[PDB]
């Protein structure tokens, strides 16, 4: 009756890991879409996969983490590709490469040669974040999120390249089959993870129906929309090689509100703190406010992560709320906003990243919300109240 | 730079597990107050570490699991005592014990005698729910949340009886040390878990100060009640000894409302389901609605556990809100509710159990609200809004 699981047969069996294993209603669930020359987000009213949608995030997150590594070395990345095509997923940044290395402690473990990128790839509980410094800013923490993907995938391919080196190695039948490595001379500088994941054991068809071919490549289109407008001036990031050109939180503002309001004011802020480290990371505030949006509703790109829920969303909604009872006396619901950047010593309710956790008195002792922006959205929301 | 954790070390720095390793603003914290002889559910405005309140929650969910396991069974739970004093948190059911038996295979892994309880209390992910079918309505699913109780441990005694023999084991140091177990002849029958967390490292005072003391006794007290209003007719919840007396919805539903809606009306409904496994399991629920409450608000005890996120309070609000908009013409901020019941199948966003994954249509097929409930709450919606 007390059984013993290995974590390859946990990840296929429990939620915990990256939410619900089959179709579910996502509460919010949304794609981009294209008409004519205009992106538009709109809700996809279709119950999906949580835990497939997460293994493309756990992806688009690592290669955000590695932009925000290398933007101030002399070896940035410039870009992040993602590509969805015939079920395959992948994604690839350049910048420094995987180490092309044998791991001592991993190879010993293993009782074989294992190099650092089968360590990132094929080890639960592995990474660069186990010891996560008070002020980081990446999203990883736990060391799991390539692992859940690989788990997840009928066949992946790792394939990395250090300037010296490429290394190319088939994680296979859901982290079952680990073949050698290929390592090979190169002048190439990249990471790229390949894979096609377990659509029908997900709940899919397979092949994927036309319908959820094209709601999957909407929700991944708008997650590398997202990452635009959150990574540095320098990188540009792909969807099936073309350009996402969302690089402002207005531009993320315009793609949500252009159904609903469209020809609308955008209220726009830099929300700035006192000290470092949080001083180091200025948020980008977007917000439109009409009569037409039936309750209050943001966007959080967070250390790179789509978080639903947080006190920095609570912070500016109380904020506000006091200036605006005070000028209807002489209030949240009819608000759209967008925030994006980092915040430092942030913690999550789970390896998904969907609540971030943090003491509320952070925002009251550190940040300030610029006064223009509070009494330009106080303008708009009063006039609607007072309708 | 790329390390590879055990589970231990990664339990104590990771707020995956079990959330926030340290205090944090948890929105919605409630404590339950006793003022006279009248018990008073309120709100805790003071920061807290998630990952405390959940240590406790692990416990109590597994006292509750158990007490459904032997709920149709010759020897049941009775009661679940939940005990907090000088620090120490104790959570001790009757029942049947945890088998006093060697684990063949767990004695193979560790190379030394290990008996099942050792297995239960200080294996990660292993307990009885790691194949857990389809129509379980147990909490547990992921054969951890008694090892992050001992992960948080200072020390803890596991003690557990089968009618036969009684086992004591001390597990001390956040699982650093496992000490040989004592077994026993007995004639008891129980299982018993108690422990000292690490409060320091978690931002607590050691000992605790007046005001962490009397939050954290509010918490569990509240916690205790939930359970109350979710075990079986037949089992009676103690807190620090005395009987928590909240065996309805409705008495629930009062806790929460005695002092912002005194002497109100309580909205009651069963929801029962037309097709097994759903017939099996009615929700019970008790709603009040008041002109004083200034935005929707819901506690849930499903499958045992607190959630507060999940489609079930989506298709009760979407009904209400369907009747209202009709009558109103010729919807839901005015609304505390409370929701008590078994869900079979559902999936969770992480091992905290913060939010149920489901398809809506679950509800919508199976499921139906009593049209009484629904007229008696558009009735006073409906005049809410009307004045
Ligand atoms: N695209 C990438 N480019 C470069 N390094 C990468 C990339 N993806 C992963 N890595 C490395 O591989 C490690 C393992 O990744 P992963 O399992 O996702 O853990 P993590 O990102 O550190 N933490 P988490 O995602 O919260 O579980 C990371 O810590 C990085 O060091
Ligand atoms: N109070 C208890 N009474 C009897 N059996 C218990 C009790 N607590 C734990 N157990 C047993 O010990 C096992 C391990 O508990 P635990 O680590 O909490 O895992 P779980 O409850 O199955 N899943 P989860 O809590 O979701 O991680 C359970 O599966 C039960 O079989
Ligand atoms: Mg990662
Ligand atoms: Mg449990």
């Amino acid at each position: 009756a007390f059984e013993i699981s290995d974590f390859k047969e946990h990840a296929k069996k429990k939620s915990m890991w990256a939410g619900a294993l089959n179709k579910v209603t996502i509460s919010g669930l949304m794609g981009v879409f294209t008409e004519d020359e205009d992106l538009m987000a709109l809700p996809i009213h279709r119950d999906h996969c949580p835990a497939l949608l997460k293994i493309f995030d756990e992806l688009i997150v690592n290669a955000t983490d590695h932009e925000r590594a290398c933007h101030s070395k002399t070896k940035k990345v410039t870009y992040i590709k993602i590509s969805f095509d015939k079920g395959v997923f992948s994604c690839e940044n350049d910048g420094p490469g995987i180490p092309i290395a044998k791991h001592e402690q991993a190879s010993l473990i293993a009782k074989r040669d294992v190099y650092v990128p089968e360590v990132a790839s094929c080890f639960f509980l592995a990474g660069t974040n186990i010891n996560k410094a008070k002020d980081c800013i990446k999203g990883g923490t736990n060391g799991v999120g390539l692992k859940l993907a690989m788990v997840h995938s009928q066949w992946a391919i790792l394939t990395t390249a250090d300037g010296a080196q490429k290394y190319v190695q088939q994680i296979n039948q859901r982290l079952d089959i680990i073949e050698p490595p290929t390592i090979t001379p190169s002048r190439e500088m990249f990471t790229r993870i390949e894979l096609m994941p377990v659509y029908q054991e997900l709940g899919y068809a397979e092949p994927l129906s036309e319908t959820e071919q094209a709601d999957l490549s909407a929700w991944i289109y708008l997650r590398a929309c997202q990452c635009a407008a959150y990574v540095g001036k320098g990188t540009t990031i792909y969807y099936n090689d073309k350009p996402c050109r969302t690089g402002s939180v207005m531009a993320l503002a315009k793609m949500y509100t252009l159904l609903s309001a469209p020809n609308s004011t955008i209220h726009t802020a830099t929300i700035k703190a006192d000290a470092k480290p949080y001083s180091l990371h200025p948020l980008q505030v977007a917000a439109v406010v009409s009569p037409k949006f039936k309750k209050f509703e943001h966007v959080s790109i967070i250390n790179g992560v789509n978080c639903v829920k947080g006190e920095h969303v609570t912070f500016l909604k109380k904020t506000i709320n006091e200036m605006v009872i005070k000028k209807f006396q002489q209030s949240c619901s009819n608000i759209f906003v967008v925030i994006v950047g980092s915040i430092p010593g942030i913690e999550w309710t789970g390896q998904r990243k969907d609540e971030l956790s943090i003491a509320e008195n952070v925002f009251k002792t550190h940040y300030s919300i610029p006064s223009s922006f509070l009494t330009s959205m106080t303008r708009s929301i009063v006039d609607i109240l007072l309708q």
